[PDB]
């Protein structure tokens, strides 16, 4: 009996749980993929792939087939769909497919790999389609644009059309952005016995300098109004992959694909010497569905540490134990996997709390004449709940004045202020967007992110994204050549066709004939362009510069004065036709 996983970790810990009763192998990654150098898709035949073995994973191959002649051999790739063509190829070299030979697994823990391995199944074809179909029309856009990007700009669309869409998104918030006219305000406070309150207007205002005074000499207001009310407060989801790549950003500073290899290796499992333990179920799941296991354990470990008044195929992102408390878990973690385990921990433990309940306070003070209100919200605790573990300050505090009752004194503050601009994305931020916008999937948001930063496309600076001139300039040719194809809109709609082909609810060469189709009737093989853009860059005789591209790269140039050079990756953003620098 044969074990046959991806990685040198994986094997360790399945060896760790089976011992003896199975020899457990490795491949060192993938085996078979589509043709480094050739384009390897028979637009002829509907799209037939063609196949061939990594170039150093012979040796490999062949102990795969041995092995396969020698007993059973079980696949216990991950389980997504790349794990799923993982597992296909393997069954395929072997002559193996149709065999329940594929083992299917949300984690690895004695418990569960012990089950899975006595109840394997056969290979999912629709899956692995899904997979297929996705190589398929990556390698379509990225064979077909990446010449044409390197003849005009010397640059490629290579993560297809999800990365496209997610410079896009970038491009678009800087427009926002420049786009934007700040209005002077003033914001208005009154505050008494620790409560603050705003003052209430139909919308943001300048007042002038008459109305100030009267509003800056109030010291008196009466309650005009007091409604209150339960509120409660829902506990926290358990994470998926894109609220974890969000508040591992937020909360530990982890950039995306930092946070993914973390919880890789937690969820492979850590050599310790109560030998090679797991930590986590698998990281790359778009499902916050929790157990009935693990719904008890949580309600046991809740009900024995808090009291039982506390308690409230994918899966969600959570410990494999949750009694290996994050204090427990440093013997054997990192520093940084420590930090991820014990985020992931303490939502999962709050995600099975009861919700918090608070009195709310909605209160509206008015001056004696009737001529300002203020308007103002308090709240009283009267149940921590799943805020005991997922920790949370809120606007607490008292009211103890009544309908018609005067307060005094009273200190008003009046600031003068200007309103903001969008902000600008951060790599968790971003990951939020391409989920919101079904864009990118928990395979891709990450890779997505660190390839538009590798390629400078885009540019980190204290955190917040750019768009750069070379991202800015290939973005406006996808733009102004494939309006359609690369848009936002039909490149979520491809993602959930894609996620149809998975569960068997459309077809994978419909999917591909129709994406063609519309991809072959713009596509253009031979467009040689110009670069050449107006600018807000002025050189010093006068005239304003325009931008152009040459052997050196981008540059900028005028009927008059000397030209500029400018580096790939400065930030720019085109609006009207317009290159902002």
């Amino acid at each position: 009996k044969y074990i046959v996983v991806e990685s040198p970790a994986k094997a360790k810990t399945i060896k760790s749980i089976l011992g003896n009763e199975y020899e457990v192998f490795a491949s060192m990654g993938h085996i078979i993929d589509l043709p480094k150098s050739k384009f390897g898709v028979d637009l002829e035949k509907d799209f037939e792939p063609e196949f061939a073995v990594i170039k150093g994973k012979e040796k490999v191959v062949e102990k795969l087939k041995d092995l396969a002649k020698k007993g059973e051999l079980l696949i216990a790739s991950d389980m997504d769909r790349e794990g799923e063509a993982i597992a296909w190829h393997i069954a395929r070299v072997t002559n193996t497919l149709g065999r329940k030979n594929r083992i299917v697994f949300s984690e690895i823990t004695p418990r569960v790999i012990r089950e899975a391995v006595k109840n394997p199944r056969e290979i999912d074809m629709k899956k692995v389609r899904a997979q297929l179909a996705r190589r398929i029309l990556d390698r379509i856009v990225g064979y077909s644009l990446s010449p044409v990007l390197w003849r005009n700009f010397k640059s490629n669309l290579s993560a297809g059309r999800v990365q496209s869409a997610t410079l896009k998104l970038v491009c678009d918030r800087e427009r926002e952005i420049l786009r934007f006219v700040p209005k002077k305000y003033h914001r208005i406070t009154v505050n008494f016995d620790g409560l603050t309150a705003e003052i209430d207007v139909k919308e943001k205002k300048f007042f002038d300098a008459e109305t100030l005074k009267e509003i800056q000499s109030i010291d008196e207001l009466v309650v005009e109004e007091k409604k209150v009310s339960v509120k409660k407060f829902a506990p926290p989801e358990p994470f998926k992959t894109s609220t974890l790549q969000q508040e591992a950003y937020s909360k530990l500073g982890f950039s995306v694909s930092k946070t993914m290899m973390i919880a890789q290796q937690l969820y492979e499992g850590v050599e310790t010497k109560d030998g090679h333990i797991a930590f986590i179920t698998y990281m790359r799941t778009d499902s916050t569905r929790v157990s009935d296991y693990a719904k008890e354990e949580a309600r046991n470990l809740i009900t024995e540490v808090f009291g039982e008044e506390y308690v409230g195929a994918h899966e969600a992102i959570r410990p494999t134990n949750v009694f290996m408390t994050p204090e427990e878990a440093g013997k054997y973690l990192n520093s940084d996997q420590k930090k991820l385990y014990e985020l992931i921990w303490k939502r999962f433990l709050a995600s099975q709390m009861k919700p918090s309940q608070y009195e709310e306070t909605r209160f509206v003070l008015r001056t004696k004449d009737g001529k300002y209100r203020f308007k103002g919200t308090v709240l009283k605790k009267i149940f921590d709940g799943y805020e005991k573990v997922w920790k949370t300050e809120r606007n607490t505090g008292e009211f103890p004045f009544e309908e018609g009752e005067s307060v005094k004194p009273v200190v008003v503050k009046i600031e003068e202020q200007e309103t903001k601009p969008k902000p600008r994305y951060t790599e968790g931020s971003l990951v939020k967007e391409m989920e919101r916008l079904g864009i990118g999937r928990p395979s891709t948001y990450a890779s997505t992110i660190k390839l538009l930063l590798n390629r400078g496309y885009i540019k980190k600076i204290r955190g917040y994204l750019y768009p750069t001139i070379v991202g800015s300039v290939v973005m406006d040719y996808l733009e102004k050549k494939y309006s359609d194809v690369v848009s936002v809109s039909f490149t979520a709609e491809m993602e959930k066709d894609l996620d149809e082909v998975e569960q068997g609810k459309k077809t994978d060469k419909i999917v591909l004939r129709e994406f063609y189709e519309s991809f072959s009737s713009v596509f253009d093989r031979n467009d040689r362009i110009v670069v050449d853009f107006p600018t807000n860059q002025k050189c010093s005789c006068g005239k304003e510069m325009r931008l152009s591209f040459g052997k050196y790269g981008f540059y900028l140039k005028c009927e008059c004065g000397k030209t500029r050079s400018v580096k790939n990756d400065e930030i720019a953003v085109i609006d009207d036709g317009k290159i902002f620098l």
